[PDB]
């Protein structure tokens, strides 16, 4: 008794892929019988997508509902894991393992070996990561702050930095390191390895900031600083 | 000079949606001019999703290419964002952005307020959350070793212990809290809070072992717990 499993790879995101589960040693017509699929995340657990059983029953994971479908072909003794609309999220790799619900008793066992689904459109080039410095930090009123942000590669001077306060979009700040927006208080100065300053925080400067890259595409913001009161 | 959105709310998975960005104060036909759409997950950083300028010219993001087009319409000087194959990493909200090519600055300004956009198909009971304790742990061959788990709601009886070697398929050991599956060793014993215990610890031992419940659907398991060399 077991489950050969055969399909994934890579694929766009967008496109559609089907796994399938051939049972050997006994029938998926069976009463009692159901055909589990359960995918793992690189280096992450496990999670639960769907279960079919014999009588038609199926139930589905709420991230899949609408994008996956389960199903089973007798004459191939084989079920089968229709994913459409695929995402990043989706990359893992995928099992399938036999239910058996013949009053207490309902497991996954007789896993298949399980095959990895990456979704992705990039190539082996890594993005620019911008980092910020610090996560968090704490001022009060009249206080100097200075938040630095670095790129993992020789980004030259193209780096704006914005402010976000809670509930409102982001605003432009400097733009190309050190040139300040216009209409924004001269309090804020931008420098060069990168560094936002405030000369003396305000009430209204309380918020949080971001680095961000244009030397190349994709665009990439730093993880963000939030200035709190004291 | 800003941008007024339109669009959002919630929306299934595989589903499509459609925001709109129009430009107020200035024509998406001129020449510099372009528009990018940037979304912020909830709790998280902004991400850079894609840029469309006035020569047709346009970058995406790799995790929505061939998900997502940018687009504009002259007559109603509005910028588009269709979004199809939607999964519930896009959960966000999404702004729009003016950008300006017009040698070296090219800044995100005039942001629009942004829209939230959830990617979900299901209602607001909460799934059973499984937590494993400890998530690692030393030992030697030959120790004792207890593994507990822990269900976010009663769940009766109704958990089954797994485990998996690095580079395999999950194993079923014991279903309904305390039944040893047939051919596991009984040194593996199940009890219940819920309690995985290996009374002497073996070679062939070392692995990561999952508790999972069935009570209710989403069968969902626990983060995994690592039983390492010492």
């Amino acid at each position: 008794v077991q489950l050969v499993e055969s399909g994934g790879g890579l694929v766009q995101p967008g496109g559609s892929l089907r796994l399938s589960c051939a049972a050997s040693g006994f029938s998926l017509s069976t009463s009692g019988i159901g055909v589990t699929w359960v995918r793992q995340a690189p280096g992450k657990g496990l999670e639960w997508l769907a279960t079919i059983w014999w009588d038609d029953d199926n139930r589905y994971a709420d991230s899949v509902k609408g994008r996956f479908t389960i199903s089973a072909d007798t004459s191939k003794n084989t079920a089968y894991l229709q994913m459409n609309s695929l995402c990043a999220e989706d990359t893992a790799v995928y099992y399938c393992a036999q239910s058996a619900i013949t009053v207490t008793d309902s497991a996954m066992d007789h896993w298949g070996q399980g095959t990895l689904v990456t979704v992705s459109s990039g190539g082996g080039g890594s993005d620019i990561q911008m980092t910020q410095s610090p996560s968090s930090l704490s001022a009060s009123v009249g206080d100097r702050v200075t938040i630095t942000c670095r790129a993992s590669q020789d980004i030259s001077s193209y780096l704006n930095w914005y402010q976000q306060k809670p509930g409102k979009a982001p605003k432009l700040l400097i733009y190309y390191t050190s040139s300040l927006h216009s209409g924004v208080p001269s309090r804020f100065s931008g420098s060069r390895d990168f560094t936002l300053t405030i000369s003396s925080l305000q009430p209204e400067d309380f918020a949080t900031y971001y680095c961000q890259q244009y030397s190349k595409f994709p665009w990439t913001f730093g993880q963000g600083t939030k200035v709190e009161i004291k």
